[PDB]
């Protein structure tokens, strides 16, 4: 019963399948503007990551989601439950580090991997501008720790961005709030404590990097780090457009980017 678990979402017909996952502080909807332009030629997946507000608390194993390699262990017996090989990952932020890390240990279950927003590191090192410098993070997530839902209240509109009271806006701000706090705060604390850095280089599937021009979450410098520390054949298209989620905040220029980087593959 692991589709029960990740509320797996299974649809369209097709050769080969495309799977879809979500970031922090959403679900699977999150793809309700890319859904539709797929399953007239691919069999489409949808999970959501265990945590996510639309999962069962009590599956929250705390120990197991304290590192990454739980939730890549999710996909990968996901994909194995319902038959999915060389499947087209698309994945949003967290799922798009989840999805690299699992086509490292199973590359038999990976065709390329479409990222969207995706982060190695959250906190800047020496050699890597990540955003923030890693002192201050950790009272991002101390105080938010201190009093959740007053200060992912202020979290989340620096996140969606763009023009307050909007369909992304009030849509993210309302799945962030039905985590239970507790599965959020261990989910931040395994996002900010992981550094995925030297395993770059052990992703030799291809990867599609997508992202935006304004991530308050991204910088443009994260994208060119991806692009030249990944193992195998990768490339780079920046949108410009505002916010850590183009794909529901910006779907008209986003969408079009996205299937252009599912259809078509990457030249020598
Ligand atoms: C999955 C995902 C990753 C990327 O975020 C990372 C994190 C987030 O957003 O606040 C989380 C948080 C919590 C405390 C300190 C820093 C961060 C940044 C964290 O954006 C995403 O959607
Ligand atoms: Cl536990
Ligand atoms: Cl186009």
């Amino acid at each position: 019963t692991v589709g029960s678990a990740h509320n797996v979402t299974v649809l369209g017909s097709g050769e080969t399948t495309v799977v879809l996952g979500h970031g922090f502080g959403t679900d699977q909807s999150v793809w309700k503007y890319l859904v539709p332009h797929l399953t007239d030629d691919y069999r489409v997946l949808l999970y959501d990551n265990m945590g996510a507000g639309t999962t069962d608390p009590n599956l929250y194993d705390f120990e197991r989601y304290s590192s990454l390699e739980g939730h890549s262990q999710d996909l990968i017996a996901i994909l194995e439950e319902f038959h999915v090989t060389k499947c087209i990952f698309v994945g949003h932020a967290l799922s798009s580090m989840v999805g690299a890390v699992s086509s490292i240990f199973r590359p038999d279950l990976f065709r390329k991997i479409v990222m969207i927003s995706a982060c190695p590191r959250v906190a800047n090192a020496d050699d890597y501008y990540g955003g923030f410098e890693e002192e201050d993070v950790n009272q991002l997530y101390g105080a938010m720790e201190e009093n959740f839902q007053t200060m992912m209240t202020g979290y989340a509109p620096i996140v969606v961005g763009g023009d307050l009271e909007s369909e992304a806006m009030q849509e993210f701000s309302r799945t962030l709030f039905n985590m239970r706090p507790d599965i959020a705060l261990s989910i931040c604390r395994m996002i900010s404590g992981y550094d995925l850095r030297p395993y770059l280089g052990l992703v030799v599937i291809p990867c599609h990097i997508i992202q935006s021009s304004k991530d308050k979450l991204v910088p443009v410098a994260v994208a060119e780090y991806l692009h030249r520390n990944f193992g195998g054949k990768s490339v780079v298209e920046l949108i410009p457009t505002e916010g850590h989620l183009p794909h529901l905040s910006a779907p008209d220029i986003t969408i079009p980017v996205l299937i252009r980087h599912i259809n078509q593959d990457i030249a020598d």
